[PDB]
């Protein structure tokens, strides 16, 4: 029931699908040879954003990579400008920006408002913080898609049969609309953080993956991502390499 779960061994995912498709069972087995743990998110249609929020903040907490925080803060500030250039007035998003930025600061150590791993998890489980951080990612993702509407247009109208702004208002901005590859391209482009997604689906049997990053998403043609997510229909969970 919590928004973000505790770390589990991959064997619990394996037990969960012990009567499932043999293809899925073998992919889970392959997953367990490279990954030590899994962290689930509640399946409410915000899983990609919620799993990204936790794994990213936890990554900063554990690495104390202050230079990475400074980098994303610069990107976050330019996400504010893309939203303003599209006509979003600041009161529509300012609370989403300030709450996420507060978590970025809180997870860096050495000042009055620093927090630890337990309080971070506590905050990602609190709706009045977790949902605001999710809405930040949704607004940042929506702005990046609209800013590059002409580039995204053929892909969105091949997937759906709607315009770009239609897609953003219907399936990016509202809470509970689960993310697809268009969300993940736009978010990783907007924030500049690579994301590895492992696909636990029915396609030799292997677990397909894709690395989303400003470099990999470029149409002209790096470092392995430090965020790894597991995708199933309706689910994005956090994977921990071994």
């Amino acid at each position: 029931l919590p928004y973000v779960g505790d770390k589990e061994p991959l064997s619990t995912l394996a037990a969960e699908f012990q009567s499932g498709s043999p293809i899925l069972q073998e992919k889970i087995k392959l997953l367990g040879e490279q990954y030590d743990a899994l962290r689930r998110t509640r399946g409410d249609g915000n899983c990609f954003y919620r799993s990204f929020m936790f794994s990213y903040l936890e990554h900063i907490l554990e690495t104390q990579d202050k230079a990475e925080v400074e980098r994303i803060l610069k990107k976050i500030e330019q996400c504010k400008k893309t939203l303003a250039d599209l006509g979003y007035i600041e009161f529509t998003f300012e609370d989403f920006f300030s709450i996420f930025i507060d978590q970025l600061e809180s997870v860096l150590q050495g000042h009055e408002s620093s927090i630890g791993a337990e309080e971070l998890l506590e905050r990602t489980r609190d709706q009045m913080v977790s949902d605001y951080v999710v809405m930040f990612f949704r607004f940042v993702t929506s702005g990046e898609i609209q800013r590059r509407a002409e580039f995204f247009e053929p892909f969105i109208s091949g997937l759906t049969n709607s315009t770009v702004v239609q897609f953003c208002k219907a399936s990016v901005e509202p809470m509970g609309e689960e993310s697809d590859h268009v969300h993940i391209i736009a978010l990783s482009d907007a924030l500049g953080v690579p994301i590895r997604v492992m696909y636990l689906d029915r396609s030799n049997i292997s677990v397909n993956h894709h690395d989303f990053s400003p470099e990999a998403n470029s149409s002209d043609g790096a470092e392995k991502p430090y965020i790894t997510l597991l995708y199933r229909p309706g689910h994005y969970d956090i994977l921990y390499p071994k």
